[PDB]
């Protein structure tokens, strides 16, 4: 019974579509011809549904699977219902624990190419050829929130990439800021649980704004390099695709020749760089808590893969203590200004997964999963994270198989003499289970270390000093990396940031902590401090205002790739507009507005006050994807209201308040025709207004101004008249 | 090292507080002279801290809790730093599963007692003199969100009450609705993937709003009558406090004589009945999504407890026939026009947990845990619920000892022949663990059935029929309950059914599902159908618009019992109000109003554009509590603005806004003096507005005029008036 539609409008089309034009998919459904290795690998497991009969888990056909078995048909269900019982006790069991941080993350497949061999500086297979292309899978989370939680909250943001290569499994476990916020691993459960929903009552869910974590930070100094990128609109990005990546700690990269390199891994986003405003975020979480998952999924559907490019700072091994701060500290970061970042490779994700637990809930990322070619360093926090991924991924995943799982299975050769565990797969027919053996002729055997295809061995870092429990005196300076930082951000990303830590104390009920907090940015800089302690009705002591700066940073005063908009990086391929319609669209300007939009890869949502459809003055029948109030501003990067009846929707309260939101939130605005009469309700400017793009009809010139506009992302120049406005 | 403050203002006062006067602690810290049997239990596991020594779990003392073993202090950490893989092995495992459904909840110890003994309907003990009083924890939830997800979203709400009775733990296990949406449990996991977040991408949270839920609510009519409560302002609660509570399923109650009626459960909210508004309450899941939390745990330090009456329903065994439906039918509800609801008690939760994770995370309620006096009926849906509960704990609790876990333990006697299972806590001494057994002669023993502490027996009910895999023809009517709910509503919760089911529908991609739900629709309501299909943009055929309406429920065209408001129940302790400052408030107008509010148990909050304080026009000084954008009117339930100088807060966009925003929402607002300059910013007559309380000053009957607008909830005459509204 209960069956498609006649239409086959159930099923979306197996081509890339622009965002909410099909129904969503699963990867394999939606981009059949799209494989790699790791994509095909996956085929022993995937399990199709169209044309099977319905069993149970044992195979056996279901007759009824609307009813339990009972005595009577108002009588007792009856124990002997085993077709019951397998359905409920395996949905009674569907639950596994959440990862203890980073439980919130969206997740896609994808391929990575270098741009050359970087044999002279490191042996490993996957950065050996330029035409050798290596599987990845990609994660992308929140730190806080659990895995219900929302995506644009105000978090540092992770960037987990495992690489499937032909020498074994590499996952590169990052971030989106180049720090993090404590030093030794020791502290992370301080740390975490400081950030965490407080214990007494678990509030609140996916946000640092509350006492705790404030708590934390004004008595741990090293948290406030990390805080200052947390509070900037580095904390809010706009999409996964809009942000940077960075691997934090400093590794080494080994040669065949033995030499090693200290090296910190960078992605750039070829998207550019690009973050929302607080407001806009915050309401967000609640008009859509699954914008981030949404827009990477519809990204990849309509074929705007996110594309992001791998690159290394290096250092020589000779260069170790050159700069003022120590390589191996985790709270500092090495400025672009100092060691440039060499380009690497391309890594670009175009396949979402078939299904969500099996593929991004159980995969397993661990920066200690590293390849010939690769070593670790000293740097403390990353000596306890290798530590503890393997430990929490035996109880989160059940038991030590978990690489038996199939996305976490390597596509190159495993072998060994380990054995057993809960829920092995892996069948061994080796007689031997131990090494040496000469009952198989001591197979699998070790490999020796070599240029290519050798055994792992560790590079052969000299060690001298006590077995001591202390910080590195090398490591106790906390305010100039805070202070660079501050001094590289343009004016209106200062304001942004003052507005952060002001809004966030401003939820710490003990107001000594705010205080102390206050105390700590006056180390920092004094005009950030002052400004924050305005904010909260706090006064600065006269010992507060005499407090010096920290030193610069090896000469620097300011950085410019530490800002997100210093530098103009703007790309409109991927981005949204909404478009406003009335009952009588005037098809010509509609017509221009989409032609425009295609030429650049700008997506549209076309909006209404109702659903279904409108047509245009020309007949054209135009379905409409959302209500205003449906598809808030909040989503989209920029409005254009057509010309037509726009006395339709001249009156409307949700259409007029869709620009104010827009406005707000620093939004290009285009109106066309009678729509410049929505002037009005932005209640500014008769002459224009940079950042409000108008004519008599939408043309070549008004699409033009729009599209610079966009290019821009946002108009800052806006910021001095939205507090007035009523939004 | 001594971090907290000279003043002692780390701490909270350990005596009833005002929402956000002090900050929030562990129940037994904030209110440790609030007793009952079950919270002096957990005595034996309840931890302290203040003036201890740091240890390991092993009890070895730390002396640096900063650093892990190096070699160094630059050099690598050691393997045998006990320490530091302790502290990190115990966070790598703090997660467990999260329930199945209802994953988000927050709950309270109280207690309950009975008005006048039940002794000639039930033998259950708890129920037996009205002077036992019973310790209680109950647990309030959604039902679709993960436990990171957020409050105030449309669903229906989870109930759950543990009794600690002298004879047994007995959970009542219910929702805020008093039908399901399925009627054989089967359907459970078809119904529940249909609803949770989609498979492939894992969106969307919270909310029912997408393609899948409506797929199966339009293949499946029995979901008619929950949905149709589900899109009415039941599925959006203004508090778990101010929602009802039913059990669902018809029950039996055993007598002494061995006498059994009928029964269903009701708790009646002695707060009132009081739900949000949908754009307030989707706005708030972003604002505060832990609102429902929040709100439940502060009213507890506040003394604003939480109060519900149980009442039964009761049906003789004679009239199981004599309704249309029925009464094993979950789908179905019993009218109170036909059958009463008798009182029986009150439930009164007056203390918060001191570990989330320990008592509300790990609890474990099962409809199964009935005592003697109780007995279960044939409901399929109920027979199968029997089942899941004890299934679901093994793998959410870790073993086969989760009543060993302090919150579930039994306060009275518990002893049987079970041992052994993962975690085992009691250590046996009974030389047997088998009965019948002569070498302990035989105890713990069998006890026969009696009137007062005997076993438990099944009530012989006749069963007769064959073993089948089939609904009753009885359960075969989908839409005349739904029509009963839709006629019992007024005309405003009509109107919010109606957007209810047209924003959902409107997420709904695949248009055809729209088209099917409109069509059920048209079963139960012409009105109501076209209403909602307008807003989709879709007309009704002729044949739709002819099916001819669903019978009446046993000749009731209507029952009042069934609506939120029809019937006032409004209770104003407990509410808060927002009060927006000025730079030179008159402090007249604000003794008078915060000494109103306090004498009714009306909480308020002093807002202003910065934090700190502010000096009135006689020098008080007058903390401010939040921001206009920290505290946004989406928190609180009226607004009042006071004179004084109004300038300074006359065109701040925020100040502004908030009006606009409660104004929308329809809460009652109330401007003193030159504060009645903001009228304007709502398009207030001169002449003023039902709903606009103003007057020269917060003297006289301003603040009586306001409480009776809080006494009604919402100024429910305004919708036609904010339907326009940029805001
Ligand atoms: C530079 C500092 C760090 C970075 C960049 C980082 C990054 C991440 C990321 C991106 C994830 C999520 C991976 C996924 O998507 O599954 C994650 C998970 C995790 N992190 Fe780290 N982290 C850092 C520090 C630490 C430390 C110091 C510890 C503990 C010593 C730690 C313990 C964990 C654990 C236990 C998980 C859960 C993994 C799982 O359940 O599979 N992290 N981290
Ligand atoms: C009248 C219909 C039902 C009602 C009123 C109801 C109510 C609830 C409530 C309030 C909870 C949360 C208890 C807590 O706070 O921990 C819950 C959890 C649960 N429900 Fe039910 N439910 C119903 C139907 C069902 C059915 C038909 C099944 C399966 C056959 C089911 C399986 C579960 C499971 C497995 C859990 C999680 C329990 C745990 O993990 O401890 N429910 N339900």
């Amino acid at each position: 019974d209960s069956l498609a539609p006649e239409d086959g409008s159930h099923r979306p089309a197996a081509e890339p579509t622009p965002p909410g034009a099909q129904p969503t998919a699963p990867g394999s459904l939606k981009a059949p011809d799209t494989r790699n290795e790791k994509l095909n690998s996956l085929e022993d497991v995937r399990k199709g549904s169209e044309n099977y009969a319905l069993t149970t888990n044992q195979g056996v056909r279901i007759a009824d699977d609307q009813n339990s078995l009972r005595a009577g048909s108002r009588g007792p269900t009856l124990l002997e219902d085993f077709i019951l019982r397998e359905k409920i006790t395996h949905f009674d069991h569907e639950r596994i624990p959440e990862r203890i941080v980073h439980a919130r993350g969206s997740a896609a497949h994808g391929y990575f190419q270098p741009y050359k061999s970087l044999s002279d500086i490191t042996k490993a297979d996957f950065l050996s050829d330029p035409n050798k292309i290596t599987p990845v899978f990609v994660r992308f989370s929140t730190v806080q929130g659990g895995a219900g939680s929302a995506d644009t909250v105000r978090q540092i943001r992770g960037f987990a990439t495992k690489f499937y290569t032909e020498e074994g499994i590499f996952d590169l476990v990052g971030n989106n800021t180049p720090i993090f916020f404590i030093q030794d691993a020791h502290k992370f459960p301080d740390f975490v649980h400081a950030v965490k929903p407080e214990p007494h009552w678990a509030i609140p869910q996916g946000q640092s704004a509350h006492d705790t974590f404030w708590d934390y930070v004004s008595l741990q100094p090293e948290t406030l390099h990390n805080v200052m990128w947390a509070m900037s609109d580095r904390g809010i990005p706009r999409s996964y695709r809009t942000m940077e990546g960075f691997g934090i700690h400093t590794f080494r990269l080994i040669n065949a020749e033995g030499k090693a390199t200290f090296v910190r891994f960078h992605w750039k986003p070829l998207a550019g760089k690009a973050s929302l405003v607080w407001d806009e975020a915050q309401k967000l979480t609640g008009r859509d808590p699954d914008f981030h998952r949404r827009e990477l999924w519809e990204a990849i559907e309509a074929g705007d893969f996110p594309e992001y490019e791998l690159g290394f700072q290096l250092i020589p091994e000779e260069d170790e203590f050159k700069f003022d701060f120590d390589l191996l500290d985790p709270t500092k970061l090495i400025p672009e200004e100092l060691v440039p970042v060499q380009r690497v490779g391309k890594m670009v994700l175009n396949r979402n997964p078939d299904n969500f637990f099996a593929e991004n809930e159980q995969a397993a990322f661990h920066p200690g999963h590293i390849v010939p070619g690769l070593d670790f360093t000293n740097d403390p926090l990353l000596q306890g994270r290798l530590f503890s991924y393997t430990d929490t991924q035996i109880s989160r995943l059940g038991g030590p198989n978990f690489h038996e799982i199939p996305i976490n299975r390597p596509t190159c050769p495993y072998h060994n003499f380990q054995r057993d565990g809960m829920h092995r797969m892996g069948i061994d027919t080796n007689p031997a289970n131990y090494e040496p053996n000469s009952i198989n002729d001591n197979w699998p055997r070790e490999t020796p270390p070599g240029p290519k295809r050798g055994g792992f061995e560790s590079y052969q870092e000299r060690v001298e000093g006590n077995k001591v429990r202390e910080r590195s005196p090398s490591f106790g300076e906390y305010y100039s990396h805070p202070r660079l930082f501050w001094l590289s951000q343009t004016p209106f990303e200062q304001r942004h940031i003052v507005d952060g830590f002001s809004f966030e104390l401003s939820k710490v009920v003990r107001p000594y902590i705010r205080e102390r907090v206050v105390d700590q940015l006056a180390h920092i800089d004094l005009t950030l401090a002052q400004a924050v302690a305005k904010n909260l009705g706090i006064e600065l002591t006269d010992d507060q205002l005499n407090i010096t700066p920290p030193p610069d940073v090896n000469g620097l005063k300011k950085d410019p790739s530490l800002s997100l908009y210093a530098i103009p990086d703007g790309d409109v391929k991927g981005r949204v507009v909404a478009i406003l319609l009335n009952d009588e669209v005037r098809s010509a300007d509609l017509l221009a507005i989409l032609k425009a939009l295609k030429a650049k890869g700008v997506h549209a949502k076309l909006l209404y006050s109702r659903m279904g459809e409108v047509t245009a003055d020309d007949g054209t029948v135009l379905p409409i994807a959302a209500t205003f109030a449906g598809a808030p501003s909040l989503t989209v990067d920029a409005v254009i209201v057509p010309c037509g009846n726009i006395a339709d929707i001249a009156d409307n309260g949700d259409a007029n308040y869709y620009l104010m939101e827009a406005y707000k939130h620093l939004k290009p605005i285009a109106l066309a025709g009678d729509a410049r009469k929505f002037k009005a309700t932005i209640k500014i400017a008769d002459q224009g207004e940079e950042g409000i793009v108008e004519a008599d009809s939408a043309d070549g010139s008004f699409m033009d101004e729009l599209l610079t506009l966009m290019a821009a992302h946002r108009v800052w120049s806006r910021i001095p008249k939205i507090d007035k406005i009523p939004a």
